[PDB]
C-alpha cells in the first residue's frame, strides 16, 4: 500500500533547478545531509535531557556513511529524532515551502546553490548527485516509514516492511552514472574533513569489502 503525493509547485520547480543546472561543486550535498542529520541528533539529545526514556530506542548518537559500489548507492544513516508520517506529508513541506521561496529569490539576487542550507531546504541538494532518493525514517511516536522520489513532481510514502531501525533516518542516494566519485573512500574523507569537520557527533565511514 503506497500513497503517491504531488510536490508543491515551488518545491518541484526548485528540484528541477537543482537537477538541470550545470553546477560542478556538487560535493556540498554531503555537507547539507550531514548538517540535517546533526540537527536531528541535537533534537533527540535535547529531549533526552529531561526524559531519558527517549533513548530507549537507541542510546548512541552518530552518523554513518555507507558507500556501495555494487548498488551505486551512498547511504547516510543517523540516529536522530527521525520523522513521523505527518512530517513527511504535511509539516516539513510547510517549512520547505517558505524556505524554497526565499532560496529562489536569493538565487536571482546573486546567491548560488551552495547556500541552500541557510534556508533550511538542504535536503533537496541530494539531487545534485542522486537520480532517486529513498528515505527510511523512524520516530519514537510513529511507525517506520519509507519516503521515495525520483523527482519529476511526485513522491511516495509507505510503511517500511524492511529491517527495523530503532530510531533515526536513513537517506539512500541512488547516484547518477557520472557521480560515482562519491563512493570512493578518499573522496568521502576529503569532503567530510573540508565541510563537516566540526560536527558534534561521530561520523564513521563504512569502507567496503
Ligand atoms: N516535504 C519534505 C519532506 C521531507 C523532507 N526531508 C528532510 N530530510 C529528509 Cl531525510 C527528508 Cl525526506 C524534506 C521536505
Ligand atoms: N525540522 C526540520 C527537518 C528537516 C528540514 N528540512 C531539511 N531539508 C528540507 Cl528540504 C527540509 Cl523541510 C526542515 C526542518
Amino acid at each position: 500500500e503506497v500513497e503517491t503525493f504531488a510536490f508543491q509547485a515551488e518545491i518541484a520547480q526548485l528540484m528541477s533547478l537543482i537537477i538541470n543546472t550545470f553546477y560542478s561543486n556538487k560535493e556540498i550535498f554531503l555537507r547539507e545531509l550531514i548538517s540535517n542529520s546533526s540537527d536531528a541528533l541535537d533534537k533527540i539529545r535535547y529531549e533526552s535531557l529531561t526524559d531519558p526514556s527517549k533513548l530507549d530506542s537507541g542510546k548512541e548518537l552518530h552518523i554513518n556513511l555507507i558507500p556501495n559500489k555494487q548498488d551505486r548507492t551512498l547511504t547516510i544513516v543517523d540516529t536522530g529524532i527521525g520523522m513521523t508520517k505527518a512530517d513527511l506529508i504535511n509539516n516539513l513541506g510547510t517549512i520547505a515551502k517558505s524556505g524554497t521561496k526565499a532560496f529562489m529569490e536569493a538565487l536571482q539576487a546573486g546567491a548560488d546553490i551552495s547556500m541552500i542550507g541557510q534556508f533550511g531546504v538542504g535536503f533537496y541538494s541530494a539531487y545534485l548527485v542522486a537520480e532517486k532518493v529513498t528515505v527510511i525514517t523512524k520516530h519514537n511516536d510513529d511507525e517506520q516509514y519509507a519516503w521515495e522520489s525520483s523527482a519529476g513532481g511526485s513522491f511516495t510514502v509507505r510503511t517500511d516492511t524492511g529491517e527495523p531501525m530503532g530510531r533515526g533516518t536513513k537517506v539512500i542516494l541512488h547516484l547518477k552514472e557520472d557521480q560515482t566519485e562519491y563512493l570512493e573512500e578518499r573522496r568521502i574523507k576529503e569532503i567530510v574533513k573540508k565541510h563537516s569537520q566540526f560536527i558534534g557527533y561521530p561520523i564513521t565511514l563504512f569502507v567496503e569489502k
